[PDB]
C-alpha cells in the first residue's frame, strides 16, 4: 500500500455536502487540514494552483518507477556501464528531502541546522562513530549549496535511489578502486560530484528531451490519480474568489494532464454539463520558471493554444477572456487579478520553490500539498506506542538509539519525511515555517467551509512562559 | 529604572555558593537561564566569550547618549545644519531590532515574515490604512538588504533614535520640501538612502577615528558595569574547560576594558591574589571581523603586547602562553584548543554575528546575553493581566487593537523587543530559533551546577499531536 492507493481510494469517492458529514469526515487525520498559522479562510480572494504533484498526482511506486527506468536507460546510452540495467526501482529506500553530498557521496538525512540524524553511503548505513571520520562536528554547512543538493520533491525519488544504486555498484564491482571522493577505473577518475551531475542532467534529460512525458499520457489511468471531487472543489472556490494556474510545465503538456483530470461525463457535481478544464481558472500560466518567478522573473509571453506555440514577442495586453500566458513573474498575477499577496492562497508541492519563495519573496498565504502524509499518518498512530515509549525514555540510552531505528524503519530504510525518532528533519522544520496550511492532499479544503478560521496557537518565548 | 541599573544592582552583590541558595536563586525569572534546545553542560569543553555588550555592558542611557551627541557632533562637522545640536538622546523611543527602510524613511517593526507590526516616520506613528500607500501587502521583503537596515545591537540604539530625529527635523522644518524618498532644498536633493549611509558611516567613524573610545575609558565607572562574579565565572569554567576571547574590537581598547573589569583587590573569590584579565583566557583574539570570522575570516596575526601592533606576516606558530591574536576565523580556534563545534559554547550578544552565523556556519552551541531581559521581565509579570486579558480576546476587534497598544507602551514608544501583543517580532523569532540558551547576563551560568541539562520539551507537527 502506497500512499498514492491511499490517495486513489478517497478519489474514488462521491463529495457528500451535508454540513453533518462534511464536520464529521475532516475528524478523520487523512482528510485533515493542519494550520501552523492561523488563516481566515474569508480573507483569501484567489486561489492559486500548480499542477504537477498537486492537481496532478503521479501515482507511486509507477510512475518513480518509469522514470527511475529512462534516466538509467539515458545513463547507459552516453556511457554507464549495462550493469545499470539491472537496476530496479524500490520504493522503500528513498525519503523525500534527503541530502547528497557531492564530495564523499552519501546520502544525508539531517535537521534545521545541519546535524546529521541518518547517514548512507550507497546501501551501507553508517553509524556512529564511524561517520565522525567525514563529518568531525556530525553536522554540515547548508549554505555549500555547490557540495550539498536537497532532493525536495516526489520527481527527485528516482534519483535518490539512483545514487544509492550507483555508489554500491561501484563501490561493490573490481573494475573500480574506490576513493574519498569517487572511484578510480584506470585512467578514468570519475568523482561523485561529477556522477550526480550526469544523474542530474538525465533525469532533466528525461523530463524535457526523453519519453517520460510521451509514455505518461499515454497511459494516463496507470500514472494519474483522477478525482470526481477536483471540480467541485475549483467550481465553489470560483464561487468566493478567482482561481489561478501556475505551473513550470508547458501548456501542451499541461492541456493533456488538465483535459484528463477533468474527464467525467459531468461538470462540477454529477448531472452538470461537462466544461474544459480552462474555464475552472480565472488566470493559466505556464512555463512560470519557479522560483525564479517569486523574483524578477521572465518575459510575459502569450500562448498560442492552437499550435500549442508561443507568439512572438512580450505580451502587453490586459487580461481577456481564452488568454495563456507563460514566463512573467508573480508581479503578472497580482496586477491582473488586482490581489495583494495575502489575498492569494497558493496551493502547491515543492517545498522551495512553491512555498518557502512565495512566502518570503511576496508574502502570499501557502498550502503545502504532501502526498506521503496518508501514508505517514497511518504509521504515526499504529506506532505511537513505539513513539510514547521513546517520548518516555527521554523523560527516565542504548535503548534509545535501538527504539528510534525500529520507529523508522516501518516508514521506510531511510525513515520518516517528518523526523528520526525524538529529532525533527529539515524538511519537517521548514513545512511548519512556511507552509500555513498543509495536508495529504488539497481536496481537504473542500471538508471546511466558505469562511472558515484555521486557527494556530500562539507561540510563546521561553521566558514568556 | 533602566535594564543597566537592573543588571548593575545583581552586579553590585556577593556570590553566595551555597547549593541551596544557588537554586533558589534561579527561581527568579532575572538569573535564570532560557532554553530554546536541550543543552548538555557536561559536553561543553569549550566556552567562548565575545567582550563589547557581552562581558563589557555599558551603562544606559549614559553610553548610548555619548555615541549619539558624537555621531551628531561629527554629522554636524560634516554640514549637517546647526539645529541637530538641540537633539538629545531618548531612550523611550528606540527598540531594538527595528528595521531602517532606505526607501520611504520608516522605522518599522516587522515580524519573522516581514510583516508590519509598527510603523513610524519620524516621530509619527503610520496606524492601519494610512500604511497600505507604501506597503500595500503590509510587509517588506526582508531579502532587500540594499533597501532595508536591521538595526541589531545596543550599538545601533542611538543611531535608531537619530535617524526618527533626523527624518522629524527636515519634515518640520519649512526651508526643506518633503518628498516620497528624501527632501528637497533648493537644488539639492537628500535622499533618505544617503542621510542614513551619512548616519551609518558617522557611527562607525566615532567607534574608530573619533572620541568615543578615549571618553568612555577615562570614566569607565559611569559607562561600563562591574561584577565581582565575572571573575569567579571564569575561573569556574577554566576548571572543566577552555575559555577563549573572541572579539571585534582591538587589542589596546580590549586591555583597557577588560582590565577595568578585573579591578579588584583580589582574584576569583575575595581573599585571593588578584590576576590579569588575560590568565582567564586558553586563547584572546581580537579584530576578529564576525560574521566573517565564521566563514573565511581574515589572514591570522600575532599582536605585539607591548606596542599594541600587529606583528608583520602571518602567524604560523602553534598556541604558546601569553599570545594574543588578530583577526583569523572560527577554525582557528577549534584548531588550536583541538575542539568540536557542539564542544564550544559561545556566548555573545549580536543576534546575527554572533549567535546565527556560528551556529547555521559551524554548528557551535550558543548563549545569547540580552541586556534589556531584565527590564522587559520586569514589566512582563506586573502587566500580565493585560496580557492575559489581550490572551482572552483572541479565543472570544477595535478592543484588540486599543489593548496591544497600551501593553507596548509601558516598553516604550517602539514597544516590546520581543512582540506587539500576540505578534512576535523578527528578532523574537531569531532568539528563539539560534539561540540554544539566553539569559538578561551571562552571570546566570553560575547559578547552575557544572553538569546541569538544560532542557527543553521536544517540538511536535500539528498532525502529530
Ligand atoms: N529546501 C531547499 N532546497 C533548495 N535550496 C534551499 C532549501 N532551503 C534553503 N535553500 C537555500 O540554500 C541556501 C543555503 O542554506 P541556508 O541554511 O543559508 O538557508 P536558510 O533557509 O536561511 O536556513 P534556515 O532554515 O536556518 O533559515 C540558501 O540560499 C537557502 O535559501
Ligand atoms: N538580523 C539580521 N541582521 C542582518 N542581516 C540578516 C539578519 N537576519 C538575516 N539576515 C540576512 O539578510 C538576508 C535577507 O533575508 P532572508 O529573509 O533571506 O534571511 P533568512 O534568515 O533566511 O530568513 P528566515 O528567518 O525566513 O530564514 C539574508 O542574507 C540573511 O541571512
Ligand atoms: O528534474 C526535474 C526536471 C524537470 N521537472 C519538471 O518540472 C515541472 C513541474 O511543474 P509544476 O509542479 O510547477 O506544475 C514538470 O513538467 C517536470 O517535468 C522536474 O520537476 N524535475
Ligand atoms: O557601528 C558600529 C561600529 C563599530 N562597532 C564596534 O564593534 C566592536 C564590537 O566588539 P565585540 O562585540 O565583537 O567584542 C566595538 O569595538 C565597536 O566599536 C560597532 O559595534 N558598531
Ligand atoms: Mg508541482
Ligand atoms: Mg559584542
Amino acid at each position: 500500500t502506497s500512499w498514492s492507493d491511499r490517495l486513489q481510494n478517497a478519489a474514488d469517492m462521491p463529495a457528500n455536502m451535508d454540513k453533518h458529514a462534511l464536520k464529521k469526515y475532516r475528524r478523520e487525520a487523512y482528510h485533515r487540514v493542519f494550520v501552523n498559522r492561523s488563516l481566515a479562510m474569508e480573507k483569501i480572494k484567489c486561489f492559486g494552483f500548480n499542477m504537477d504533484y498537486t492537481l496532478a498526482v503521479y501515482k507511486s511506486p509507477e510512475y518513480e518507477s518509469l522514470g527511475f527506468e529512462l534516466t538509467v536507460e539515458r545513463l547507459v546510452s552516453i556511457g554507464y556501464p549495462q550493469e545499470l540495467l539491472s537496476f530496479a526501482y524500490d520504493s522503500t529506500f528513498p525519503t523525500r528531502g534527503l541530502v547528497f553530498d557531492t564530495l564523499y557521496g552519501n546520502l544525508l538525512k539531517v535537521d534545521a541546522y545541519g546535524n546529521l540524524l541518518v547517514c548512507a553511503h550507497g546501501f551501507n548505513f553508517i553509524r556512529g562513530p564511524e561517520t565522525r571520520e567525514q563529518y568531525p562536528n556530525k553536522f554540515i554547512q547548508r549554505d555549500d549549496t555547490e557540495r550539498f543538493y536537497i532532493l525536495n520533491t516526489l520527481f527527485n525519488l528516482p534519483e535518490t535511489y539512483l545514487l544509492a544504486c550507483l555508489v554500491d555498484f561501484f563501490t561493490n564491482c573490481p573494475r573500480y578502486t574506490s576513493c574519498e571522493t569517487g572511484f578510480k577505473d584506470g585512467d578514468l577518475f570519475m568523482s561523485y560530484r561529477s556522477m550526480f551531475q550526469d544523474v542530474r542532467d538525465a533525469v532533466d534529460w528525461v523530463h524535457y528531451k526523453g519519453s517520460l512525458k510521451e509514455k505518461t499520457v499515454e497511459n494516463l489511468e496507470k500514472y494519474v490519480v483522477k478525482d470526481g471531487k477536483l471540480p467541485l472543489l475549483l467550481s465553489r472556490m470560483k464561487e468566493v474568489g478567482k482561481v489561478f494556474l501556475a505551473t513550470n510545465s508547458d501548456y501542451k503538456y499541461t492541456d493533456k494532464i488538465m483535459t484528463y483530470l477533468f474527464d467525467f461525463p459531468h461538470g462540477p457535481k454529477p448531472g452538470s454539463s461537462h466544461r474544459p478544464w480552462q474555464s475552472y481558472f480565472d488566470l493559466i500560466l505556464v512555463d512560470a520558471r519557479k522560483p525564479l518567478f517569486f523574483g524578477e522573473g521572465t518575459v510575459l509571453r502569450q500562448v498560442d493554444t492552437k499550435t500549442g506555440k508561443l507568439k512572438i514577442g512580450t505580451y502587453t495586453g490586459p487580461l481577456q477572456h481564452g488568454i495563456v500566458y507563460s514566463g512573467g513573474s508573480s508581479d503578472t498575477i497580482c496586477d491582473l487579478l488586482g490581489a495583494k499577496g495575502k489575498d492569494i492562497l497558493y496551493i502547491g508541492d515543492h517545498i522551495f520553490g512553491d512555498i518557502l519563495k512565495s512566502k518570503k519573496r511576496q508574502g502570499w498565504r501557502t498550502f503545502l500539498v504532501i502526498p506521503e502524509l496518508a501514508q505517514e499518518l497511518h504509521v504515526w498512530t499504529d506506532k505511537s506506542s513505539l513513539f510514547e515509549e521513546l517520548q518516555s525514555l527521554d523523560i527516565f540510552q542504548r535503548r534509545i538509539k535501538k527504539v528510534t531505528h525500529d520507529m523508522d524503519m516501518c516508514y521506510g530504510m531511510m525513515g520518516s519525511l517528518f523526523r528520526s525518532g525524538s529529532r525533527q528533519t529539515l524538511f519537517a522544520s521548514q513545512v511548519m515555517r512556511y507552509a500555513d496550511l498543509y495536508a495529504a492532499s488539497f481536496i481537504n479544503l473542500l471538508y471546511y467551509p466558505f469562511s472558515y478560521l484555521f486557527r494556530a496557537a500562539h507561540v510563546l518565548m521561553p521566558h514568556e512562559s
